[PDB]
C-alpha cells in the first residue's frame, strides 16, 4: 500500500544527457544517434532576447561555433537546423547508447519524468503533471533549459518535453521533439499569460480510487453523478472534463465503486473535506493518471 510520485527509471536517458555552448550561452541537450536536440535561444545573447529574430540569428551561426560536450568528449558538429523552437545539430559520432526511443506530445494531466540537467550532467528526476494551462510544475533553474521529460512506453523511452522556459515562480514550459511549444508560449523574455488551468478530474478519480484500496472510503455515498452532468458542473467549478478509461473501469471493477459514485463525491469534496484527510491530504491530489495509481494498487 501507498501512493507516490514515481519516477521511471533514469538508465536510458542518462547516457544522452549533453551540454550545447554558442558564444557565453550553456544549456543542456539531448544526444540521440547522431543528432543533438537543444533549445534554440542557446543562439541568442540577453541583448537580443525580448524579441529574438532566430532566422536573422541562425545567419550568424556556424557549426564551428556550437561546443557539445557529453561530459568531457567533445562531439564536432557537421550541421544543424532549426525545427520549431528547437535546434536539431548533427554531430560525426554516434551515441553508442541511444535507447530504443520515439517522440510524443503529452495532454493535460499525462504525467512523465524529468531529468534535471546542469551543464550536460543529469542531477536527478522528478515526476510531473502537464497541467491543462500546458505548464508543469518542475523545479529549474538557469542552465537547466534543455533538461528532458520522457515516458517510458514497454521499452522504448518516449520523450515528450525540452524544457525553455520559466513563466513564473515554479511555472514551467518547454517544448515537444517536433521543436512546437506546450501552449501558445514562446521563445522571448516577455510576460507570457497562462492558459486556464482545471483540477485534473480523472487524476483526482485515480487518487479516490487509490484511497479506496488505502482504507480510505469515507467519500463514498450513495449519490451518483453521470459523466455528462459532472462536465456540465466542471465548467463552472473549476474541475477538468471527465471521460471514461480502460483504467478507471480496471480501478471500478477492483474497487466495486463506480465512476458515477466518485463523481458525486467530488461534487460534495468541492464544499470542503470537513477536516478529513483522504490519504494524508485535504487537497485536490490530481498530480497522478488513473495509470499511475494503478501500478501502485493490487
Ligand atoms: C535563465 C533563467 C531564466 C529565467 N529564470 C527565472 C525566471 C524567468 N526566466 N530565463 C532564461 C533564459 C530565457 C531567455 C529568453 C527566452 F529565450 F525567451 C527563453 C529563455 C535563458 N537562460 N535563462
Amino acid at each position: 500500500s501507498g501512493i507516490v510520485k514515481m519516477v521511471n527509471p533514469t538508465s536510458k536517458v542518462e547516457p544522452c544527457v549533453v551540454s550545447v555552448t554558442y558564444g557565453n550561452m550553456t544549456l543542456n541537450g539531448l544526444w540521440l544517434d547522431d543528432k543533438v536536440y537543444c533549445p534554440r535561444h542557446v543562439i541568442c545573447s540577453a541583448s537580443d532576447m525580448t524579441n529574438p529574430d532566430y532566422t536573422n540569428l541562425l545567419c550568424r551561426v556556424t557549426s564551428s561555433d556550437f561546443t557539445v560536450l557529453f561530459d568531457r568528449l567533445s562531439l564536432t558538429v557537421m550541421s544543424y537546423q532549426m525545427r520549431g523552437c528547437m535546434l536539431v545539430l548533427t554531430v560525426t559520432l554516434q551515441n553508442s547508447r541511444t535507447p530504443k526511443y520515439t517522440f510524443g506530445v503529452v495532454k493535460p494531466g499525462e504525467t512523465f519524468t524529468v531529468l534535471a540537467a546542469y551543464n550536460g550532467k543529469p542531477q536527478g528526476a522528478f515526476h510531473v503533471t502537464m497541467r491543462s494551462s500546458y505548464t508543469i510544475k518542475g523545479s529549474f533553474l538557469c542552465g537547466s533549459c534543455g533538461s528532458v521529460g520522457y515516458v517510458i512506453m514497454g521499452d522504448c523511452v518516449k520523450f515528450v518535453y525540452m524544457h525553455q522556459l520559466e513563466l513564473s515562480t515554479g511555472c514551467h514550459t518547454g517544448t515537444d521533439f517536433n521543436g512546437d511549444f506546450y501552449g501558445p508560449y514562446k521563445d522571448a523574455q516577455v510576460v507570457q499569460l497562462l492558459i486556464q488551468d482545471y483540477i485534473q478530474s480523472v487524476n483526482f478519480v485515480a487518487w479516490l480510487y487509490a484511497a479506496i484500496l488505502n482504507n480510505c472510503n469515507w467519500f463514498v455515498q450513495s449519490d451518483k453523478c453521470s459523466v455528462e452532468d459532472f462536465n456540465v458542473w466542471a465548467l463552472s467549478n473549476g474541475f477538468s472534463q471527465v471521460k471514461s478509461d480502460l483504467v478507471i473501469d480496471a480501478l471500478a471493477s477492483m474497487t466495486g465503486v463506480s465512476l458515477e459514485t466518485l463523481l458525486a463525491a467530488i461534487k460534495r469534496l468541492k464544499n470542503g473535506f470537513q477536516g478529513r484527510q483522504i490519504m494524508g491530504s485535504c487537497s485536490f491530489e490530481d498530480e497522478l493518471t488513473p495509470s499511475d495509481v494503478y501500478q501502485q494498487l493490487a
